[PDB]
């Protein structure tokens, strides 16, 4: 069972931007997502200082790489707090509403796109590189959710059947035909070392066999 529904306006033309706009700096998507998987890993993080049975879900605390050549993905995966449904539906369109605007309109004060993560809306350079993109998720106080889009005006929202996750995030890029080097593993090394060096949970590229 599939729900379909409309992107806040100012977030479906924040979108239609990334993905139409000659912008060849396209590397800074993983710095924004693996940002965005250190601030979910922080909210759990604090939640379980004062329960620490918020961890019964895992204990462990981390960032995953997994790129797929034959399937043409990057997978980022952490264990932080995820996102229940309300969020999925409602409370994180909410929030990009006015940050989009905000990036907007910095976008023609001088800004360029690299400076989209100071909006809070860093999740959108994900298009840069992707056609689609799945986000599978699991918060402590809801069931296992799949969201997807492939911009255009619309996303997705249904239960996941698939394996559980336990608690956090799987963002899954479906990537464009001409931006497979960020499946090479000197590439995604690169990139980690020069964008997020300095984050505070262990980031793990998965090899591939
Ligand atoms: N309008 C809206 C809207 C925009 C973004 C998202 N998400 C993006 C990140 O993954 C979680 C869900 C959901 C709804």
């Amino acid at each position: 069972e599939v729900e379909t529904f409309a992107f806040q306006a100012e977030i479906a033309q924040l979108m239609s931007l990334i993905i139409n706009t000659f912008y060849s700096n396209k590397e800074i998507f993983l710095r924004e997502l693996i940002s965005n998987s250190s601030d979910a890993l922080d909210k759990i993080r604090y939640e379980s200082l004062t329960d620490p049975s918020k961890l019964d879900s895992g204990k462990e605390l981390h960032i995953n790489l997994i790129p797929n050549k034959q399937d043409r993905t990057l997978t980022i995966v952490d264990t932080g707090i995820g996102m229940t449904k309300a969020d999925l539906i409602n409370n994180l369109g909410t929030i990009a509403k006015s940050g989009t605007k905000a990036f907007m309109e910095a976008l023609q004060a001088g800004a360029d796109i690299s400076m989209i993560g100071q909006f809070g809306v860093g999740f959108y350079s994900a298009y840069l590189v992707a056609e689609k993109v799945t986000v599978i998720t699991k918060h402590n106080d809801d069931e296992q959710y799949a969201w997807e889009s492939s911009a255009g005006g619309s996303f997705t929202v249904r239960t996941d059947t698939g394996e559980p996750m336990g608690r956090g995030t799987k963002v899954i890029l479906h990537l464009k035909e001409d931006q497979t080097e960020y499946l090479e593993e000197r590439r995604i090394k690169e990139i980690v070392k020069k964008h997020s060096q300095f984050i505070g949970y262990p980031i793990t590229l998965f090899v591939e066999k």
